[PDB]
């Protein structure tokens, strides 16, 4: 949008919430050491006023091991949000990923996976769903009155348009998204709000087959009030016209939206990142500008879909699209970063992506004038 407009400290700039604050609320993903953290814990109070943990509510962050419950990291992130007003998620109740594999043992230890009985298989499904149960009941009987949004599941639709075959999916089915619900819902009464979050919502055959579940479920009866969006997108995909047809699909169902864990990421896929910050020429950041010039547009248009959007992630200094953030090397060991160009050798996860609207010093980007803005 106005690059002539000046690269100022976060600190003093107007606040990003309250510019949204009639529209949808303003989060970001967050560890426990930002909170000490005195940069961190200024821009959270400034500029946002909803929060989600990135790592330490994750199903093994919570229940490393049967019986185990470690809060102390969650509880951590709850105290911030109610001394300063923010809004909290709960990222997630349950995914195939960051997950304690004691869940999928078997009375001897075996893996569920591997069992051919079929009455030992519906023995290990009835196991699992009541661990499930149990997991959840503990979470939710701890944080009903604090946290108003649940991820309850993560990611269960595959990207080839089927449900995942995890070992939730292959062990127990169908079922162990509908427990999981049902399971929150009774544990944590009809004031909190229940949500099923993915990545790449916008992308057909998944968006389809994200829709058809989530209208069987609820035809079932199954408690589920919206879609969590995780958003990581790129300056040109997915376009606005298809996150525009995204939403509208899902409110069609009577659903809430929440963008999730938006980044808008400086390189394609797979991406050939910059060796550093330092690198990324100025027009990438102008690109950047514009494309969140566009969302924003698209989000404040859509405001009565969308209650909620979630960077994941506070400023340029701490992504996790930095693990993503490969680095290609030509036979004369300079960086590559045409997608088709000849290459040599990848440093994978070694370089420097920018994906919010605040830099790594904390000051504004260029994307930050582009919403702040009500051009
Ligand atoms: O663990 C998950 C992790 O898997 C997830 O990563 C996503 C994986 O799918 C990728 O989707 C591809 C994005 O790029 C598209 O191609 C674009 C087409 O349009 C333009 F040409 C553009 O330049 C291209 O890049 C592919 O069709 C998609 O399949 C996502 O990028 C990843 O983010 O992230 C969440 C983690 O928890
Ligand atoms: O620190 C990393 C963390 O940020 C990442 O979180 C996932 C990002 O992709 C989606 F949004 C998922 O839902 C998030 O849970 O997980 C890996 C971890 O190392
Ligand atoms: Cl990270
Ligand atoms: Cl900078
Ligand atoms: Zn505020
Ligand atoms: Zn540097
Ligand atoms: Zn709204
Ligand atoms: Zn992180
Ligand atoms: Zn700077
Ligand atoms: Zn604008």
């Amino acid at each position: 949008s106005y690059a002539k407009k000046p690269h100022i400290s976060a600190l003093n700039a107007p606040q990003l919430d309250q510019r949204y604050k009639n529209e949808f609320t303003i989060g970001a993903a967050v560890e426990p050491y930002q909170l000490q953290n005195e940069k961190d814990v200024q821009m959270l109070k400034r500029h946002f006023n909803s929060i989600v943990a990135e790592n330490v509510m994750k199903p093994i962050s919570i229940q490393p091991e049967e019986g185990k419950f470690n809060f102390e990291q969650a509880d951590r992130i709850v105290k911030f949000a109610k001394a300063n007003g923010m809004d909290i998620r709960f990222h997630t109740l349950v995914w195939h990923s960051q997950v304690p594999q004691w869940f999928f043992l078997d009375k001897e230890g075996k893996p569920m996976v591997n069992e051919t009985d079929p009455v030992k298989r519906e023995q290990n499904k009835q196991l699992l769903l009541k661990r499930l149960e149990t997991h959840i009941k503990t979470i939710v009987e701890r944080y009903k009155d604090d946290i108003k949004y649940w991820d309850v599941v993560n990611e269960v639709v595959g990207d080839d348009g089927k449900l995942r075959n995890s070992p939730w999916y292959q062990i127990a089915g169908i079922d162990y998204i509908k427990v999981a619900f049902q399971a929150a819902r009774k544990y944590g009464g009809d004031n909190i709000k229940l949500y099923m979050n993915d990545y790449n919502t916008e992308v057909e055959p998944k968006r389809t087959a994200l829709y058809n579940l989530v209208k069987q479920l609820k035809e079932e009866g199954v408690p589920i009030d919206g879609i969590g969006h995780q958003s990581h997108i790129q300056i040109g995909w997915p376009s606005e016209a298809e996150i525009e047809k995204t939403i509208n699909m899902f409110a069609a169902l009577g659903l809430d939206n929440q963008i999730t864990g938006l980044d808008v990421s400086m390189y394609g896929w797979p991406p050939r990142a910059y060796p550093t910050y330092d690198a990324i020429p100025k027009q990438k950041f102008l690109d950047q500008a514009a494309r969140y010039d566009r969302l924003f547009k698209l989000y404040e248009k859509l405001s009565d879909k969308i209650s909620n959007v979630t960077f994941w992630g506070i400023a340029d200094n701490h992504t996790w699209l930095d693990s993503r953030a490969d680095v290609y090397y030509d036979a004369n060991g300079n960086v590559v970063v045409d997608p088709n160009a000849p290459y040599a050798k990848v440093e994978k996860g070694k370089g420097k992506d920018a994906p919010f609207v605040f830099g790594p010093d904390y000051k504004v980007k260029p994307a930050y004038w582009a919403i702040i803005d009500h051009k």
